[PDB]
């Protein structure tokens, strides 16, 4: 039931998504090992992901959360990188898409920094890099990320350097406590709490 609609680069919606992508790049403590070395991207395409059943699944859960949290879904737009991007856009997020070994337990992880999600496009730790060249810092091969609508509800705050949500909470927030430039990361434990709104196709760019 999924169709993908291309956005024009002249469309204000394309432009605002590209700006969130570019402006949330940061340097990583691995020196580029997992995601590659880059300061910016070449955006090749942005598509809207349209699936009525998957949208209604999201809004149903969003209302449940809202009603448990004084009419506040605490909805964010966050990045997700995964080897399962093609399954997610067709079938929706579920337990198969969780990071079993994540530091906040087995759940589905999202980032404010697009470059954090870029570290997972080719698997945990960048896996073995692109399929064609086996290069985690490949500047040629086309990558994909999702920019997702995510319901956090009442979020458990962890101050740091599928399972269940902590009792009385709908998500976990990983607050950075050492790297002053890192943005927050988030975990949900129910696939119904995220919708893959935009599929972004891009390359990382070699710094000059
Ligand atoms: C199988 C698998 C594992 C981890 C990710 C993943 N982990 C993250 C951890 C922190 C912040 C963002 C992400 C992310 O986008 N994907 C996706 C799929
Ligand atoms: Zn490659």
């Amino acid at each position: 039931g999924t169709i993908l609609i291309d956005l024009s680069p002249d469309d204000k919606e394309f432009q605002s998504v590209e700006e969130e992508m570019q402006s949330t790049v940061r340097e990583h403590r691995d020196g580029g090992h997992a995601g590659g070395i880059f300061n910016r991207y070449n955006i090749l395409k942005i598509q809207k992901v349209c699936n009525k059943k998957l949208w209604e699944r999201y809004t149903h859960r969003r209302k449940e959360v809202s009603e448990e949290n004084h009419n506040h879904a605490n909805e964010r737009m966050l990045f997700h990188g995964s080897p399962f991007v093609n399954a997610i856009i067709h079938k929706g997020f579920d337990e198969r898409h969780a990071y079993i070994g994540g530091m906040f337990g087995a759940g589905i992880y999202f980032a404010e920094n697009s470059s954090k999600s870029n570290q997972y496009v080719y698997g945990i730790g960048g896996g073995t890099g692109c399929p064609v060249h086996k290069d985690r810092s490949c500047y040629i091969c086309h990558r994909q990320l999702l920019f997702c609508r995510v319901t956090l509800g009442k979020s458990f705050l962890q101050f740091s350097a599928m399972a269940h949500s902590p009792p009385g909470h709908h998500s976990v927030t990983g607050r950075p406590s050492v790297n002053g430039l890192a943005l927050a990361e988030y975990v949900i434990y129910r696939g119904e709490q995220a919708y893959p709104e935009y599929l972004i196709t891009y390359q990382i760019m070699r710094p000059e």
